């Protein structure tokens, strides 16, 4: 049955990708040497061509993803050819490195050797390249509390974070036949941070705020043609909202809401006040300014939603199906501004697709 | 068949009613009587107490609604007994004055004679008992572009609007066995309006902003036990936000953001500048200010949504499935600062309840 899917799913990709590439003539072809090559080896290799357009189908594909206008220009890294855990950390070095591009984002994703029998080759146990530290003891919270228990984890293997608010993770991974993964700290050089501060009020420096520059998602499943690509860490550029009206407004991450109401001079007593919205608000001006100044790539939910526009527009001209997931869609502020919200999307399921997978930790 | 899926709606409402009721013994006898109704007649009458309930349970079904906390205190008015235009007519003038209140709003319905052969004896045209007309002519657009279908309509039966942006519409109905609905223009002392002014703002008065005190939906059905009540309209009081985000916030509504942009003193250029946000806000703070200094009942949506938790929890506590319908519970702004927004909801159908229908102009 292993085999079967496999086989079922290589004939759908092929002949979508090739299709899609003017290539539908080398299909049968294409199609036999991969069903020898199932038949001896009981899988099958992508081509660098095949495997680039998988990975930005799988984005044009992937339905909570607001900013996938610009799927096509994906900068595809192929590194199925690692073998040691020096080449994945240099190579997820190199990532951060090239897709920071001093701070012109480029969106890029790394892909490493696919699971074989399901055996993963490499296992990244991080769930973004570069993220803060969290830690809860003793009633005592610091840092992301969405990264404690991989904090923890870290932790029993040696790592010790110095317990600021914003303690970077090191990279860690585990090696197929290794019991234990290995860590790495992050070279600072390497990453880029942006310190909040707001256009107009002075004060809001004093709650010392920061965030990191570039989103690197790294614990999911590239699918493409029936290969497992469970190791493949992708990036864009932020969209403020991310990181103002989720990462540091969220009663459980930052939680900072009461606090950005207090610098901006407006009581937090009174639901009528509407104190919450304000804050949100400020606080999002104020990412949008302090990473447009710093000259770091970012987009603000208005014009993410233009661009969705025009992808949902070129979709229809392309006589593609649009798929869409509407609760992941909307922004999480002034969600009705926005023509999502007016709108409704098929939350169908298209391969290549990226998809979450279990953490070995908990 | 009819009358089998009359039955059968019949025995599973009389059941779930009586037994919430405590009533459950007394449910054969029932029973046996429509039954033999249902025979004879082709269908059955209501008690007064199954019709009460019938209509608080399908406000605690209603899947949209973020304010079911207060199901239970549903005022039900009983008009099954009216067969003239004048008693309609008098039973709406009565049902907003009683559910006003001097501005304490109650939440009341007023349930008209059901459907009989899918026969309506009543034909409400309004989707709101009070609600303001809509002009569009060569180019020129006045008042609610929501309501110029139905505007048109009344027009073309001899009414005329002074087209002012706030003209209230008058109720429109029609009678079984009347080819044309009648109209009657709305006693504007019976009309409980609010101007928008802002609690810090002087500016935000030159906008010359109101809206009504009291949505009265009048377009939707109402279904208890296999009875289609087509004509039943029913009030609760606002949330704010259904009046500063969506009514006088939508382009293809009252479309006031740029113009608060104006008033509050921001440009109304840059989508990084967050003006719609920040506009909204003020706008909606204006709103639920301007309410709770007239004394009309109105709520935010912070307290609305903790009044809907606390829904969640005492259906939980009575042993009742909660269904829910998440894309409509989140407010359309700030909706990540709820709870609603961190949970998923079952957005199945479950009667009695409400029910959109066709407007017979459009
Ligand atoms: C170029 C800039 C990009 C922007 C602004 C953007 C924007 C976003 C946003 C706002 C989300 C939702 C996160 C949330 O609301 O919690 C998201 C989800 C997602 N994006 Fe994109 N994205 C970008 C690039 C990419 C790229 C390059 C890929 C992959 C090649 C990608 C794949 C996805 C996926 C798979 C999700 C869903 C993640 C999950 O289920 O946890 N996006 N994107
Ligand atoms: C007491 C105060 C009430 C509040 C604050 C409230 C709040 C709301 C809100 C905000 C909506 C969504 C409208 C939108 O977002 O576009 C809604 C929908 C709804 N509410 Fe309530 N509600 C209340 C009372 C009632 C009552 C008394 C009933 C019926 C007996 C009711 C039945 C519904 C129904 C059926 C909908 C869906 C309407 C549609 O599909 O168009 N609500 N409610
Ligand atoms: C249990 C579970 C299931 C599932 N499917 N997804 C998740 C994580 C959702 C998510 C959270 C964060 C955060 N913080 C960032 C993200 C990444 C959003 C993103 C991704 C990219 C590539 C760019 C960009 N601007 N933003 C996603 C959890
Ligand atoms: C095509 C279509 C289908 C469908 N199911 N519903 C609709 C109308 C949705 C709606 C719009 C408005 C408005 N304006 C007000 C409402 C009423 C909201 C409401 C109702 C009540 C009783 C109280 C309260 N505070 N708010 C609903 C259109
Ligand atoms: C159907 C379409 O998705 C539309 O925007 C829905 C979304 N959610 C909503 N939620 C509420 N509360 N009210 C609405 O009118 C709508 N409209
Ligand atoms: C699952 C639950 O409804 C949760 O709040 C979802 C809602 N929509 C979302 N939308 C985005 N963009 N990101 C999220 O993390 C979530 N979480
Ligand atoms: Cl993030
Ligand atoms: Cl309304």
């Amino acid at each position: 049955e292993e085999k079967e899917i496999l086989w079922n799913e290589a004939k759908a990709f092929i002949a979508a990708c090739y299709q899609e590439l003017g290539k539908a003539a080398e299909v049968k072809d294409r199609l036999a040497d991969i069903k020898s090559e199932i038949d001896l080896t009981g899988s099958y290799v992508h081509t660098k061509e095949e495997l680039e357009h998988g990975a930005k189908m799988a984005w044009r594909n992937s339905n909570r993803c607001i900013g996938r206008l610009f799927w096509n220009s994906l900068n595809v890294i192929d590194r199925r050819d690692v073998r040691t855990k020096e080449e994945v950390r240099d190579a997820l070095f190199h990532h951060i490195e090239t897709a920071t591009n001093n701070g012109k984002i480029r969106p890029t994703i790394t892909i490493f050797p696919p699971e074989e029998k399901g055996e993963k080759q490499v296992e990244i146990w991080n769930h973004q390249l570069i993220r803060y530290a969290g830690y809860e003891s003793d009633g005592e919270r610091i840092g992301d509390p969405a990264s404690c228990s991989l904090t923890a984890a870290c932790e029993e293997l040696g790592w010790r974070g110095e317990r600021t608010d914003f303690d970077l993770l090191p990279l860690i991974f585990r090696m197929k036949g290794d019991e234990q993964p290995v860590w790495y700290e992050l070279p600072r050089s390497l990453v880029i941070e942006v310190p909040i501060t707001h256009p107009d009020i002075e004060a809001f420096s004093d709650l010392e705020l920061k965030w990191y520059g570039v989103p690197i998602i790294s614990d999911m499943k590239l699918e493409v043609g029936g290969i497992h690509y469970n190791a493949a860490p992708f990036n864009g550029w932020y969209m403020g909202t991310e990181i103002g009206a989720r990462n540091l407004a969220d009663e459980k991450r930052y939680d900072k809401l009461k606090k950005v109401a207090s610098v901006i001079g407006i009581a937090a007593d009174y639901n009528t006040d509407l104190w919450k919205d304000q804050a949100l608000v400020e606080l999002n001006k104020a990412v949008l300014h302090s990473y447009k100044k710093q000259g770091v790539s970012i987009v603000d939910h208005h014009t993410a939603a233009s661009q969705f526009k025009r992808f949902e527009e070129q979709a229809e001209e392309a006589g593609r199906k649009l798929t869409g997931d509407w609760t992941w869609l909307i922004p999480p502020i002034s969600p009705a501004a926005t023509h999502i919200f007016h709108r409704s999307y098929d939350n169908s399921i298209v391969k290549p697709n990226y998809f979450y997978q279990d953490k070995p930790y908990e």
